[PDB]
């Protein structure tokens, strides 16, 4: 029998629960929102309101609030947005280990995206405890970049954002790595149409992204563009699209690194990651990079 | 010169947010986020996480936050979410100054706007809106019966194990024990719910749709219900910027129509290019002709 | 192992290429477009044509053309666009000796390579032709649907939306039976806004709507001069598609093998089916007027003739 | 009162029809196709066929069929898709003229019914087709538009796709001038995810995807047997009129109109343009290798010669 595909989300917070909206308007498949036990019923709520909204934007999707992972069982995709440095680092990763263990107990078959920051070992927690291969527990940070990248040339060219371009290794602030030379409009490079100094200030606009937000709101970080970012990542696994798209993934050789989450370069398909994407960087890419790495290893 | 639609939506929390982002993921126009001045910045904050969500999702839309009218000019529709955060008479009170205030910037910067007015009680707030802009009748208008049809609409689908696309509700009048459903012009695939669903079960389901507000209210802990409100504003504001025509349940004004007159009620209307057609006349028998006088009754 | 739903669509005329070309743009899985050897050609010219249009409207999904039937190898669904159409002054016996006869060739060659696919059948007069289908596949019931009420219900509501000049979101039409004056219209179930159509529209004009829906096909091709409606086809096909790959459970009438129900046993019939996941969920059994019932029993003596 | 936005396609053919059904569907404006008086029927039989999806596909959109130009009056954009019957014994010359004179007939009625109108333009040769169209209308430059580039950059993305096994929306093509020979690509501007093909493909077969992207059209027309193709250049029409409607500001290339872009005055060439809803808002110029000034001048040298 055909069989929806079923996406559970741990964490019903601001960003778990608009990517469950956007999963279920899609009709991308049945929505699990997980939280605690004392925000079951806020879950239940959120969860309750979504799919009140499903006669009248017309979109056939089941989705739930529960703190029961048994609830979850044998789904096909599961979004870590579970949160609450070198403390939080060690709650965070206390949380993905007790997650990780409920999920792949009830779907030992999934494949996991992991939002929750600091987001390189956060997913090495994730992939560690999971005892899943390397294709089927990814990290997101790259797409969100570039979607700000995007944003930021798209009002500076007066252009659609359909057009413009990003490309990012590495993390956000300090540990991304843009690569401006493989960044373009129209596929001119960005390079020949942005004076020096207003595309280095884009850079660093970008690189201060999810801190001007943070700064914006007061309490809390993003939740709108974040959760487009799983999104995306959710659908070119469940319809294996074989997209182009940056992502955390675990390095076995890949730019000189190993035994490492890193954002790099994927395809993102049927079977999670396809391949890493290994470019010739310039020198000065190849430092940058290992500088952020160094901060990758700053979180063990 | 072809130029988009623009909609402004005065009220940057959880129902306003939620309506910008839908409007701008439909590319339905440009959207203005209207806050006071003390939310400015989480406005603006919100705004751009939206618009940094365009490059991912594939929207051309802009998205601005604002605590200055003179950015909603020239406006084809705005929605109203300004709602305050006691007695009930306070709220009421309250309520009103604010549709004043709003309205009054509202009508000098966009003179031709339609009006959507969503802050309780709508059947008030939209009259006092109607009140203070000196617009004709079918250019301001109130939500309700949408969002009790597509709660209804949401029980009936899970009783009967089948799509929300294919129930239809039926309500005159507003939310709560004003809520004067028409269960015999409801169906299941143009098959009467009466004929499909048992008399007991059927009158838990429109009891649930009275009372469907305070279950989320209860659930969520703090505040009130978004997602499908939001769902709501976005069907009123399609059937309006793209003149559809639809029959949809409208808080209007009344001359002539169920007896009553100089009054906002749940009532049928065709929505198109003009906001407000025509307002439908039903032939009602007596149990539900007097249910509406207690609806008349209880607006006051 | 996330897999692409794959779509086997059998005929790439009109009707069976604007079939494939929308299930693409939806990325409702990955289309094989079949036909015959000596329209081979054509059919890959007109998927790679699809197929290139995927990058501008942006979608993800795999359209091709083949004459080999290897190539739609384990197709979660197959619809069935092959046959040919009632040429003016052919008797109805000779379009149904012509399309039972494609019917069994075309099922045979399905179900070799797709044992376990749900079949959805274009091909006219559609409770013969579906019928055909489900004896020669050895599928259980649940699993063989032909398409009529849904292009007759979007003709219907066409037409009505027209008169009363509203959205045609906001019209419900009800017919079950075939096509023609095999169709049995209830009127009284269907509304604008979900009020009665009865108290809205005068009887001369509500009736020469019934009368123009029956007609429906025939209006298409008197117009076209060539061959028949594909645009509307096409689409209530992909309706049909969408509700089983997606698990919709939506109410829609279909043409389904009866087992009891209205009263008949080893036909199909038009009548009102959740369609799912297991393709025919449950025949709906409606209480009928009596004139309802009788005709109902003049459009069944039709497919009496296939058993 | 908010009004739906209005398109009148001329020619009701294959293309036509096609991009009548994406506009219905994709809901960006109500649709009048028009045709020759001896082929109204079929036309309003196409229009009545695409209405009676609306309710299935759940759009809501007028359509109609006409052979009277009354019924495109106030057209927002009306999309050229006529063009002659290829009889058995027509000259290619015979061909374009007969359809130089198809495009000033069309044109004189559209502008009358619609003076303000943009009209993108498909029929072969789009160049001087387009030019002939520009040149009848009197409207100014930025609301004649031709279609060849989006339809060459679709074949190219499709084909570099197939060759990576990678998604179609991660490959970008860049494609100045007209179709087949007269085509300038630049594959040192195209990419998958950002990555220049020239780094990820071998140039024998990158050459290939290349020479399949100038022969694409005709590799249609020998499979099909009679006719060319339809839906991708139906879909490459929509992405244009999408990018006016609704003031999109894409980068795309058309046909357009120099007055002095790439040292050329008074042609219409295939080169980068932002599209928007005044129609053309900038030709974009690039600095062009000595070898792409080249191919492009010699690719100017058959607009001026046809
Ligand atoms: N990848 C990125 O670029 C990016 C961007 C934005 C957000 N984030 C990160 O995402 C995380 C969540 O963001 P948010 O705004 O949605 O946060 P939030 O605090 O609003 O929501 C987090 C939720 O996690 C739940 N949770 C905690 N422990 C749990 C457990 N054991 N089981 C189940 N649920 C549990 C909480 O109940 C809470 O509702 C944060 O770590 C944030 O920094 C990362
Ligand atoms: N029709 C329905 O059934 C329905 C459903 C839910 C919400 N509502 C109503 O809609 C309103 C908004 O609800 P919410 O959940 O978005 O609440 P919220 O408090 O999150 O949003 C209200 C916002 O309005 C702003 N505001 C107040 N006065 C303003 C003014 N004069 N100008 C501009 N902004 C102003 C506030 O600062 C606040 O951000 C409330 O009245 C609520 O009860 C109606
Ligand atoms: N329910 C309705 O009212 C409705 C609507 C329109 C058409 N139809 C049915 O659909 C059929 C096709 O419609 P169309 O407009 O596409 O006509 P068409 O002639 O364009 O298409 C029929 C196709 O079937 C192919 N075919 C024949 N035998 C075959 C075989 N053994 N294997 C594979 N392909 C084979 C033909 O080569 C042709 O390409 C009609 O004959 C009619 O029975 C039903
Ligand atoms: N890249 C491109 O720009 C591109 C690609 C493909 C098609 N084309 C061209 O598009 C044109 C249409 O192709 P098609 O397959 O749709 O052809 P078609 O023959 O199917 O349709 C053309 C239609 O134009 C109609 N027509 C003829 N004269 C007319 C007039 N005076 N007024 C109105 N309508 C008239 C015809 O009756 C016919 O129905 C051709 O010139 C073709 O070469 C160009």
């Amino acid at each position: 029998a055909m069989k929806r595909k079923k996406i559970s989300v741990i964490g019903a917070g601001f960003t778990g629960a608009t990517t469950a909206f956007l999963l279920a308007q899609k009709e991308l498949g049945d929505v699990v929102l997980v939280d605690i036990p004392q925000l079951e019923n806020p879950t239940k709520g959120k969860a309750l309101d979504m799919l009140e909204a499903s006669p009248v934007l017309g979109f056939d999707a089941n989705i739930i609030g529960t703190s029961d992972y048994a609830d979850t069982a044998d789904s096909d995709i599961v979004v870590i947005t579970a949160g609450i440095r070198d403390d939080l680092v060690t709650t965070n990763q206390k949380i993905m280990k007790q997650v990780t263990k409920e999920v792949v107990k009830y779907s030992p078959n999934c494949y996991i995206i992991v939002l929750t920051n600091p987001v390189d070992a956060m997913t090495y927690t994730v992939f560690k405890e999971s005892g899943f291969p390397k294709n089927r527990v990814i990290g997101q940070s790259g797409v969100l970049d570039t979607a700000r990248f995007r944003t930021f040339v798209a009002e500076e060219l007066n252009i659609s954002v359909k057009d413009v371009t990003g490309f990012v290794l590495g993390g956000h602030g300090d540990d991304m790595v843009p690569l401006v030379r493989y960044s373009y409009a129209g596929g001119i490079p960005l390079e020949k149409l942005i004076p020096k100094d207003r595309l280095d200030a884009i850079v660093e606009r970008t690189r201060k992204g999810g801190g001007e937000i943070v700064n914006l709101l007061g309490n809390g970080s993003a939740y709108y563009a974040p959760a487009a970012s799983l999104v995306e990542m959710v659908e070119a696994i469940l319809k294996d699209q074989r997209r182009i798209l940056p992502a955390i993934a675990y390095l076995e050789g890949e730019y000189g690194y190993e035994g490492i989450y890193l954002g790099v370069p994927t395809i993102l398909g049927g079977n999670g990651i396809e391949k890493v994407i290994e470019l010739e960087l310039t020198e000065e890419e190849k430092a940058a990079l290992a500088k952020s790495v160094e901060s990758v290893k700053n979180v063990m």
